[PDB]
C-alpha cells in the first residue's frame, strides 16, 4: 500500500524521551516502513541533539540523499535550529529539491529551517508530525496519521473543519507554522516575504498576551495585512491565569480582527496537540469558509509516487 | 534637597499589588515628593490598567503637562503598551520634549514606548525604576534609589561595576532595555535604527535558550554587529532546568561572543532585580572596561534643574 522510507534528522533538542522515539521507530517499522539514520536518537550535546557540527550535517547531508520517495522526518523540536541557520548550505539544499525532492516534514523549532527553505528557493516542506511527539505517542492519533498520508500521497487534497470567521473565499501561497519561530526570523535572511498568502499559525505554552504580542508584531511589520487570509491553529497550554481577569484567546482574536481587513479563521487542528493536520508550506491553497464549514484545498506540493 | 513632582502613568497591566503601589506613593510623599495622577492605580480593564482609551490618554496627555521638572513614572509593566503604539501622538510628544522636557522613567513593557520615542524623535527617556516594583517594594533598595537620583540630577554621571569582557573603550548612543520588548518591535515603525551604539539588554523569566534566540535574532537582523558594544544586564529567573544539562547563561554569552567582533560586557545591575541602574536611552555613553573594573559615563540627557 504505502510502505515507505523515513530518514531521521535531529537539528533541535536532545531526545530525553528515549522510550518514545524508539516506540515511534518500532511503530513505523511494524507498519512496514523502514527508518534510516536511527543513530541521531542517541546524540547529545548539553540541551541539543549533538554538536553544532553534527546537527548541521544532518541538514547539509540531505543534498546527497538520493533514494526515491524519501520522507525526511524531524525527531523533535525544542531549541537549536536557530544556531544552524547561518551555516546551512541553502543553495545546495534548494538545488537538491528541484528534482525528485525529499519529502521533509516536522513542526515547532523546525519551522525556522522550513522558513529558510522558502526564503531561498520557494522549497515546499511539510509542517506536520515528528517522530517523538506524534509517531511515538502512547497511541498514534488516527486523525494526525490520516492527514499526514493524505498530504504526502495526494497531489491535490482538502482539509475540512468547523472554522469560525467570516464566510469567504481566498487563494494564495500557504505559509507559516510555529508563531514564536516565525517571529524569531523577522528582519533576518530566512523570513519568507510571501504576499497575498494564506498564513497559518500555531503555538504552544505561550500565554494569550504573548500570542497577541506576536500577532501584533506581524501586524505592525506589515506582514498580516499583505496576506489574503490568516488561519489560526492550535494554541496549546494557553489557558488564563487569575490576573487575566477575562483576558483569553478570544480576546486576542477580537483584538486582531478589529485591525484586519482580511479574514481570520480560527479553530484548525494544527500544531502541537495530538490532532494536527499536515500543511505543505509553500504550496497553493484555496480557503473556502461557508455556513456549512471550512475547507482548505491544497496543491503543488511533492508527493510519494 | 531634591523634593520633586511625580506624575503617574499606567499604559500596561492592571495593578494587582494595590498594597505595594500605595506603599510606593506613601514612601515618595513621606520623603517630600508630591504625586499626581494617583487615580491611575485603581483603573482596571481585564488584565490592563484601564481601557484602550484611558491608557492611551495617559500618554497623549503628556503633551499638555507643563509643570517644571516633572518626573513621569510608569506604575508597572506586564502587557499593554504594544496595543497603544499605533495610536500614540508621537509628533505631539516629540514636540513636547523639545523644550523643558518631562523626565520619563520606567522599564519592562514600557520599553516599547521608549523605543517609539527614540525612533520618531531621538527623545531621551529613562530605563529605570517603576512605582510598584521599585518604590513600592518592602524596602526601597538603596543602590537603585541612588542610581535613579544620580541620573536625574547629574548632566554627566558614571556607573561602575565589575563587568566581564574584554578590556576596551567604546563610545556611542546608549539604547536598549527589555530584550523581549525590543525583539517585539523588529520590522515595525518603533524600532530604533541606532548604529554605532552601546546597546544594553536585560530580561526576566526568559529561559537561557529564549534569551539566545532573541540575541541571535538581533545578530541575524544585523542590529548587534552595527553597534560599538553590547552590554548585558540582569537576566532574572533564568536558572537551568534539568533538561538543560549544562546549558545556561554562560553558554549564551559564549555563543554570541563567538559571532561578534565587538565587545560584549556582562554583569551590569540593570532590569528587574531589586538592584538596577537607571539608563537614559538615547543619551551618549562612554564604555571603559579595564582590569580594575567597568565604567559607563553618560551625558546628554535632561536633568532636574
Ligand atoms: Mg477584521
Ligand atoms: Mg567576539
Amino acid at each position: 500500500g504505502h510502505m515507505s522510507l523515513f530518514h531521521l534528522i535531529a537539528p533541535s533538542g536532545y531526545c530525553i524521551k528515549q522510550h518514545a522515539a524508539l516506540r515511534g521507530i518500532q511503530r513505523l517499522t511494524d507498519a512496514g516502513h523502514q527508518v534510516n539514520n536511527v543513530e541521531v536518537i542517541a546524540r547529545r550535546c548539553e540541551r541539543f541533539a549533538g554538536t553544532e557540527t553534527e546537527r548541521l550535517e544532518d541538514l547539509n547531508s540531505l543534498a546527497r540523499l538520493t533514494t526515491p520517495n524519501t520522507i525526511v522526518l524531524a525527531v523533535r523540536g525544542g531549541y537549536g535550529a536557530s544556531r544552524l541557520l547561518a551555516d546551512i548550505d541553502w543553495q545546495a539544499l534548494v538545488a537538491r529539491q528541484q528534482h525528485d525532492p525529499l519529502l521533509i516534514c516536522g513542526h515547532s523549532d523546525f519551522t525556522a529551517i522550513q522558513c529558510g527553505l522558502l526564503a531561498h528557493g520557494n522549497v515546499i516542506t511539510f509542517s506536520g508530525p515528528m517522530l517523538v511527539a506524534n509517531f511515538g505517542a502512547d497511541e498514534l492519533n488516527a486523525f494526525t496519521e490520516h492527514h499526514f498520508w493524505l498530504a504526502l500521497r495526494n497531489e491535490t487534497f482538502t482539509i475540512e473543519w468547523q472554522g469560525e470567521g467570516p464566510t469567504c473565499r481566498a487563494e494564495g501561497t500557504l505559509w507559516g507554522g510555529n508563531l514564536a519561530m516565525l517571529i524569531s526570523l523577522i528582519g533576518t535572511p530566512w523570513m519568507p516575504k510571501i504576499e497575498n498568502g494564506i498564513l497559518v499559525l500555531e503555538d504552544i505554552n505561550e500565554h494569550p498576551f504573548r500570542v497577541e504580542r506576536m500577532l501584533l508584531q506581524l501586524y505592525h511589520a506589515g506582514i498580516l495585512p499583505r496576506q489574503k487570509a490568516i488561519i489560526l491553529g492550535s494554541f496549546s497550554g494557553s489557558t488564563p491565569n487569575d490576573y487575566d481577569a477575562g483576558y483569553n484567546l478570544e480576546s486576542v482574536y477580537a483584538f486582531l480582527r478589529s485591525r484586519l481587513s482580511i479574514p481570520l479563521i480560527t479553530g484548525l487542528d494544527f500544531g502541537h496537540e495530538q490532532r494536527t493536520v499536515t500543511l505543505p508550506l509553500g504550496a497553493h491553497a484555496i480557503l473556502n469558509n461557508t455556513r456549512e464549514g471550512t475547507q482548505l484545498t491544497i496543491s503543488g506540493h511533492p508527493v510519494l509516487k
